[PDB]
């Protein structure tokens, strides 16, 4: 395994939140675990919110292709920006930075989330889980991979809270040369088993890239 | 079983310019599998064939064990519209809607598009394009009656680069969608990827479409 | 001096066929014009406002040193709209416009696809009360092209609003008239519907204004 | 006048950047000024990319209309968040705060830019001016407005290089009542003169509102 460290900081429509906490991960398995704590309080909004904030080195690559984000460990790393638009308006800006010690990730990220109105469904307890996204990657250039995906919640209704996510990794040597050499898109299936109250969230998150499946 | 006639006819206008295809192929949805080669009626194409590919039939593909191709259980039902927004990373947007006619093992495709605001630099009025890259749509039903599809799909470039675009799809049913898409706990995803063999009066694909919960 | 106005309207809203007929009057130089239109279907299936803006950019002021170029364009070949309009409950609107000319009269045929509207969708109630105005901005995408771009609302019974974006391409035959091709910065143009609905019978009257800076 | 401080702080395609600086302006002139040095040597970027982010105060309101930005100086203020999408992928995420002093107003703002592609005309010097824009205002209840416009710029070429920008604008207090009751849009024109380095970077800018523009 590897250790993960994590601290979430930011402000949801103005409202300071601050979570700290950390899990590991196997990514031979593709698989890892975050468990975090809100150090200022019940947080303000569906925890559910945060389970996509709470570390791509931990996916699976198909044969032959190495996992661009576990190759850049011990070569400067990477960073992840994502804008995030939610179908009621609202926006999330994330960002992620990580650092590393012999056998750890240490990740410190931070969130914006703006615009989400009065009687939107991230101030209900209508959120029951995040369902599973595929996102499409693609090289922009040799430093750089661009990420699209669809992602929704899954509401007590039946019913679905939607959002599009828009993401750009920013990576400091080139992409390993597997992916850069790829020519299509890579797909990257991501999935969530969430144990979330207020104050203490937990993720186990599965991540499967693949050329076809 | 087996191999399903397909007709299709395309028309259209790009930046003005009215276009139109004939033709059809066939295809197997127990292999997700289908072709369709096709004609232009009205010259050349002003702009590259590869940007009409994904416009040369769901009913052709595989859905995991347990869950049916609701495309394919419509046909014998009131059947499905599709209307698509395509929104190319230049500003050039594409406006497609398919609606189709059913015969004894035989699919007819109707399908119109409207194109608009593309650059007269767009890379479409170039040769740069020379094949499209798989996609997977992530779909998810609406109420009872409606799939909502939302991908990213990409060409790739003589020179190594990627045009981009965001297809929005709405997908609606006259008759309730296969209860086995109905009752997923979350979305289904679609795979699908394209052989091209183009030329700009004469075009022709070889489409795979593969359907999971899981890759 | 003012034009006579004859306007068919044809689409379909998720599925279900529409068409208004009608026409009415307006005048350039004041900005105004007017149109009464009717539904050969009986009642419309969805809300009458949707179709205000798609019931003529001819009759609107531009600024003295400028001349209108929808205007211009009747004597030189015309031109084509369209539009994409994305509603924020999903819905998508692509409208397009095409013109007939004789004189002192302009003939408009408008073909509607609307999609994807949810079955809780605010245009199958009541609750639109009105369109708001809005101001586009318009720049060239080269001689023969417009591309414009606005925020559209309604005002809601209870006070809400409901809002869309309209994204539009201007084509036109001939080059645009030199004055807003020599411009070199944005022209926006101010647009105010009032509106006389019945769910069979439709009447506008619209105000537009187009100007560099506002007074 | 009022006398404008402003700090702006922020990372393109993640290199970091700061201006400081300030200038004026009269609200009933709907006029202002600002003038900001960077302080780690020259951008990496075309500093038009900035002219925008460089006080809704400074706007006049149609008679029987208060400037609700303005207004919110006494009541607890507003913030102001704008994503902006650059046709070529680019993204700018731009979060405005504000404090206030006696004749002073004092932003404080955060840039994160991303996705610029190396080819982007942001890394070239061929944006050679900002054209004015007219933002669509509506509330969102009683202390959010809702912004959008389109942006474009001129380029020595004579095309134009485009952006989207939507703006949420959260009021701590209740917005003023000739907007909120307003029952329309408020439509805010907006231009700029500009003269910038790459280190040294001053524009002049007007803002005049209106419901319509006779």
């Amino acid at each position: 395994a590897m250790e993960i460290e994590c601290r979430i900081t930011g402000t949801l429509n103005g409202v300071e939140f601050e979570l700290v906490g950390g899990g590991e991960g196997t990514p031979e398995q593709g698989r890892m675990t975050n468990k975090m704590k809100s150090t200022k309080g019940a947080l303000t909004f569906s925890p559910y919110l945060l389970s996509h904030v709470m570390f791509y080195h931990f996916g699976t690559y198909p044969s032959g292709y190495e996992n661009p984000f576990l190759h850049a460990i011990n070569n400067g790393g990477y960073t992840n920006t994502r804008i995030e638009k939610y179908e009621d308006g609202g926006v999330l800006h994330v960002s992620f930075s990580y650092r590393y010690e012999a056998g750890r990730v240490i990740g410190d990220f931070k969130v914006m989330g703006t615009g989400f109105p009065e009687d939107s469904v991230i101030f209900t307890d209508k959120i029951i889980r995040s369902n599973a996204t595929v996102e499409h990657l693609h090289p922009m250039g040799d430093n750089d991979l661009d990420g699209s995906f669809t992602r929704t919640f899954s509401l007590r209704d039946g019913g679905y809270y939607s959002s599009v996510v828009d993401s750009h990794m920013h990576f400091k040597s080139a992409i390993h040369p597997s992916i850069l050499q790829n020519g299509g898109p890579m797909f990257a299936f991501r999935r969530v088993e969430e144990d979330h109250s207020n104050t203490e969230l937990g993720i186990v998150e599965y991540q499967h890239a693949f050329k076809t499946p």
